[PDB]
């Protein structure tokens, strides 16, 4: 198991524009297009992302190409962020994957809001960080996904994904 397989499980794959769990136009493997309520706005963001006239539909290669860019962008967003980077550097490889999953889903700024959790993660107080991570809109809106990521942070294993 690795970050790509983890995110592929949590996000799924859809080859046509769909609304994510918040109601936002999305495509592929969790690639958010726009928060605007306009499907035309989504279609135009999509053509721009892919570099051709898609009419709301993409291929698997194309979905997987966006996914690669989004994973890379998430990693690079952690390393450039002064609150996230030291926590990430402190973590082992499995728990690093959990951090990237979070940034991927909610963005670098959203995760950097988990100040107390981030500090407990840096100190390797895993049960405590797991409890605190769950006191969140994130956990309450997407509890099954949030439970899998939390378990990953708690145990440093892939058990929640097997
Ligand atoms: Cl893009
Ligand atoms: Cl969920």
């Amino acid at each position: 198991m690795n970050i790509f397989e983890m995110l592929r499980i949590d996000e799924g794959l859809r080859l046509k524009i769909y609304k994510d769990t918040e109601g936002y136009y999305t495509i592929g493997i969790g690639h958010l297009l726009t928060k605007s309520p306009s499907l035309n706005a989504a279609k135009s963001e999509l053509d721009k992302a892919i570099g051709r006239n898609t009419n709301g539909v993409i291929t698997k290669d194309e979905a997987e190409k966006l996914f690669n860019q989004d994973v890379d962008a998430a990693v690079r967003g952690i390393l450039r962020n002064a609150k996230l980077k030291p926590v990430y550097d402190s973590l082992d490889a499995v728990r690093r994957a959990a951090a990237i999953n979070m940034v991927f889903q909610m963005g670098e700024t959203g995760v950097a809001g988990f100040t107390n959790s981030l500090r407990m993660l840096q100190q390797k107080r895993w049960d405590e960080a797991a409890v605190n991570l769950a006191k969140s809109r994130w956990y309450n809106q997407t509890p099954n996904r949030a439970k899998r990521v939390i378990t990953t942070f708690r145990t440093g294993t892939w058990d929640a994904y097997k």
